[PDB]
């Protein structure tokens, strides 16, 4: 028996957990701008709420009382939470983290536990309005988070469903025959062409239709294009959706994010789920380097628990953060940077033996006074020592407490990057430290 | 879940009560806790959290993040690290309370694992793994035992210093967070284990709880006097001086040592200013066995304990291989009853409690000016300002002012033809109802003014 983190599971040490602040503040400083609630729900649910959910879920041992697991997955948390409140309408962001027990790949993305980070708008709405802030607040997230330039790939639910009826696939393959599709970001058609009519038996006739039409992106341009096309027109979901990304994208004009959006139909994900509008965040070499973010429209999901039977619209947004963490961290590793896992701005110090009463009382002084300061647990640490301790954690200032400096009162700050020393009143002390540092 | 919340507060009040009357305290305040807990329980397929376990609704988390944030500043102005560990670790892991109480995952058909039950055994299992001598941390995550999952707040510093002044540290810390809280007045009772040094720990644990009448009887139950005259001795630093100077104290080394680390722990205490927060008190003997130092609880004044903790040195050495103890101090805050506490005295002033922090609801009573609505929102969002607008094409005036006033949002920005050919805005302040007109350059400026 090894001391071990479970399989699939880690720990975060302090760098991490600074990484990880860093960027959660930005998101949930965003979210907070947009407006929304916060809501959190239990690290388990009862089975029964999970049966008929990929059954790779963790699950307590029964213990005599009645069966419980880990959530897998936030949204149906969502669906019980608005069940159980009566709500058909609510703007909220949930940050928690999820358990699925598959093999985990450390060096691939994969891991048991992880985080997930969730915005959903849901409710009866006018059409398109709360989809166009789902796709600004995804904007604005990454381009905050500095990690590169971004481009989102929109495209909807209906289109996949109409375009690929009257191409041709049959209805029980159309979900299989998706799945290749959707690889045409990693890689190239006539690949996944080779592999829907080699592999899954597709008539190349059909598949040198959806060819025609999946290896198409571009802006609104697209849609006007593809609203002209005498089959899609006959189709009326197709038309649907079309209208509905029509919508979408004058109304992503009057955001300013018309630019960093791209209609592509190769995008197929989450069939089961989404029944609307499909959105995929990738970061930017104009060639992805993967996949940051999602979003979706899925009114069928939310109202499942309902006993009525009531669909609830929704439309939201997960955010990558686990990518996020490992990519601003790098960042950080490639410029070899050390990440500060403190806030401390001060620390006391007396170069003479025997002061470290005076330092404890200057230093409650200063934690009184609203200041991050710090003292070293030792009778009579030695200044350079003290000094060292200060450039490992990045303390910017190192206050010194001498005899001589007692008597006139006077207390010295040096500063531990340029090494320079002032004198400073005990009263002013503080105001000159909160002048240093913000 | 907010009836959840409801059902929470009312069973904090009728303990409340239940202490207050147990103090024997006046009639004027008790009748005040029955009417606050009789109009508590006024208040108050087969969806349902899993038994012990409750949503956390937005209003809830509100009155969390103010809390959390208060503890998290003074962690910070400490300058301490943070942690964070999975929710689940070995059986193997967690092993000598009750070994039943904790949750244990299904076979699956890999290693068992069983959830956290507390959040220092992962803190000891990360020190040996990583082999470091010296951290100072917090960590805030939830616990769970078998309400059964519960939020744990915890601060702690490890490694060898001199004696004390860590020790000190975490009293300091502690009463800075209760003050900041803003919960009202509240007493901290110090205890060393040392000195001390089990059945008549848990009458000494439940002799706070109860009399020591009673408590004499119930200790002639389990079965005295030499026990009971140090038992009832509590204080400040003259009443520690008077116990070193006894004799049977003072000629036993191993109680004589814990004796002489309280004396000079108080010296630094005095220094901090929180000496006078301070209580010693000899009977307190709670989580006696993980503790090998000091013990502290934190009890607020009219299970009700809202902090505690101690020095415990064993249990970084037992991950170890090699054995080698790990000196260790740290604090836990009992921050659920604080949500609650928290919860309810804003109530109590009836301010509203704000779910959402938008600065300002941009609106239009005239029709189709969507597109203009839109345009505007988008500007203040870039702009960093905290906006919303109705989903809807043309929404009445009156219904999004409603909006406001139950949201609690501060100002509606108006958009009009005429306003938007003049280049004007119209900011109305949803409290006062005054309207002032707003080129749109000034708009963001003044925004932020206001609020
Ligand atoms: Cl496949
Ligand atoms: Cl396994």
């Amino acid at each position: 028996f090894v001391l071990k983190t479970p399989k699939g599971t880690r720990d975060y040490s302090p760098r991490q957990m600074a990484v990880r602040e860093k960027v959660f503040d930005v998101i949930i400083r965003c979210f907070k701008r947009h407006g929304a609630e916060v809501i959190d729900t239990p690290v388990f649910e009862l089975k029964e709420t999970l049966m008929g959910k990929s059954k790779l879920i963790y699950d307590l041992k029964d213990q005599g009382g009645e069966l419980l697991s880990l959530r897998y997955d936030l949204t149906v948390p969502f669906a019980r939470y608005l069940a159980m409140n009566k709500l058909t309408n609510i703007k909220r962001y949930h940050i928690a983290k999820v358990y699925r027990r598959d093999n985990p790949a450390m060096t691939r993305g994969r891991y048991r536990e992880f985080y997930q980070c969730d915005f959903d708008i849901a409710g009866n709405f006018d059409p398109m309005i709360p989809d166009a802030e789902c796709l600004k607040i995804m904007c604005e997230i990454l381009s905050s988070l500095q990690i590169g330039d971004f481009l989102v790939k929109v495209n909807d639910r209906r289109i996949l469903d109409g375009m690929f009826a009257i191409c041709g696939v049959s209805d029980s393959k159309f979900r299989t025959i998706c799945s290749s599709v959707d690889k045409l970001d990693k890689v190239s058609w006539e690949e996944v062409k080779n592999e829907m009519v080699g592999e899954k038996g597709l008539a190349p006739e059909v598949a040198d239709r959806i060819g025609d039409y999946v290896q198409q992106h571009g802006g609104v341009s697209l849609v006007e294009q593809l609203l002209q096309d005498p089959k899609l027109s006959q189709n009326k979901q197709a038309l649907e959706g079309l209208g509905d990304l029509k919508l979408l994208f004058e109304y992503l004009t009057l955001f300013g994010i018309d630019d960093k959006i791209s209609f592509d139909l190769s995008l197929a994900r989450g069939l089961d789920y989404y029944t609307g509008v499909i959105y995929e965040a990738v970061l930017l070499q104009p060639l992805g380097v993967g996949s940051v973010a999602a979003g979706g429209r899925y009114d069928g999901l939310v109202g499942m628990f309902d006993p009525k039977g009531r669909k609830v619209p929704c439309v939201g947004l997960s955010i990558g953060v686990e990518r996020i963490f490992s990519i601003v961290e790098q960042r950080l590793e490639a410029l070899e940077e050390k990440i500060r896992t403190t806030e401390t701005q001060v620390l006391v110090a007396s170069a003479q033996k025997k002061l470290l009463e005076e330092r404890l009382k200057l230093v409650s002084e200063l934690w009184d006074a609203g200041i991050k300061a710090e003292l070293l647990y030792k009778k009579n640490p030695k200044l350079l020592n003290q000094l060292q301790y200060c450039e490992e954690a990045g303390i910017p200032l190192v206050a010194i407490i001498g005899e001589q400096e007692l008597k006139d009162g006077v207390i010295k700050l040096r500063s531990v990057t340029s090494r320079e020393e002032v004198d400073v009143r005990r009263e002013d002390l503080v105001e000159e430290i909160k002048r240093r540092t913000g």
